């Protein structure tokens, strides 16, 4: 059927004042192995690492990455978490320990059944060079950026196999 | 075990200047009703919407959500999409079409077998007020901030059951 743009944004109401300060800080995937995974967001896509929290009572780790220049980042454990934290647009990794070591265990990306979820999406300024380059880094890709349905936008995925769209936002 | 700060710190390269002007840009979501999504994500937790995209042929349709004050979204179709896919931090509302007749049909919210995605997160100024006002609007809750091992942050769920975390980054839980 699908919704007519009067009925959806009709369903659409003006913010309450007291959202007025949210904003929308992480998304959380989990992740077998941290070592392929910051490897991946760190060098094939740019990220930072902003900071690194353990849990071992509870036998977890928490990897918040985000496009911020590093000397940004307060050295302070307790300032670096206030900031880590308010910042928009995080991504946070959780690595639950010993999956790295059982060859069993691995995630869903959520873009077969069981669907949910289907990506991350990074802004480039050119899909083209930048998938010219991650060919050359010997990335693995769902969609080459002219395959496919919708051209001008890539599809390629990190260690977990989670699906990471490269796209232009001046050329779609 | 977990890895140690130095073995972590040791696999993070610093970015390519390649990668300069590179934004995180989206978190994409399958919806099965678009009515209840759109007023979940704008009434309750105070989000726009930037912009609705239809693809016919393939029978479904996107939208893009965002904490952006409506006034800034161009009017003109060619200048609201640059918009739109320009901002950090939006989510992206995938409504494949009929799912939302279609008793039998729902989405898995990756919090159980097969587990991957987690959630995506708000920060907010008091998340026990936050919260409270959820209550009252009828949110359904997964943990309620004083609740589960992590107190001070809270989970509820969207229509679809995804989760949403409510949490404070001056009041960090436990
Ligand atoms: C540039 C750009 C641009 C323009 C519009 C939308 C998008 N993004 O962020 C998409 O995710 C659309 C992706 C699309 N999304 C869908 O098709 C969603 C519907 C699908 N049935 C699903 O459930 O995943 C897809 O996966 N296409 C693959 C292709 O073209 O080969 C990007
Ligand atoms: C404020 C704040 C704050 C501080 C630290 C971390 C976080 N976030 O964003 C979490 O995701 C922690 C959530 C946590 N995440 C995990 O426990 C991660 C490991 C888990 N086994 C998994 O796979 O998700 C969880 O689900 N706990 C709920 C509860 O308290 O009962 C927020
Ligand atoms: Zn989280
Ligand atoms: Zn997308």
């Amino acid at each position: 059927s699908g919704l007519t743009d009067e009925t959806a944004f009709s369903c659409c109401s003006d913010p309450d004042p007291s959202t007025k300060d949210f904003l929308l800080q992480q998304t959380m995937l989990r992740i077998k192995d941290p070592k392929k995974s910051l490897d991946f967001y760190t060098r094939v896509l740019g990220l930072t690492l902003l900071q690194k929290l353990d849990f071992p009572a509870m036998k977890f780790s928490l990897y918040f990455l985000a496009y911020e220049d590093k000397n940004d980042i307060p050295k302070d454990k307790s300032e670096k978490t206030a900031w880590t934290f308010s910042r928009k647009a995080t991504l946070e990794l959780t690595h639950n320990w010993g999956t790295e070591d059982d060859e069993t265990q691995s995630y869903h990306n959520g873009n077969s059944d069981p669907r949910g979820f289907g990506h991350i999406g990074i802004a480039v300024p050119d899909v083209y060079s930048a998938c010219k380059r991650f060919e050359e880094l010997g990335v693995k890709f769902v969609k080459k950026p002219d395959d496919g349905k919708m051209k001008g936008l890539a599809f390629i995925q990190d260690p977990d196999g989670y699906w990471i769209e490269i796209l232009n936002p001046n050329k779609i």
